[PDB]
């Protein structure tokens, strides 16, 4: 994921 929520994909 990325921070609170994920990146790409």
């Amino acid at each position: 994921c990325y921070i609170q929520n994920c990146p790409l994909g």
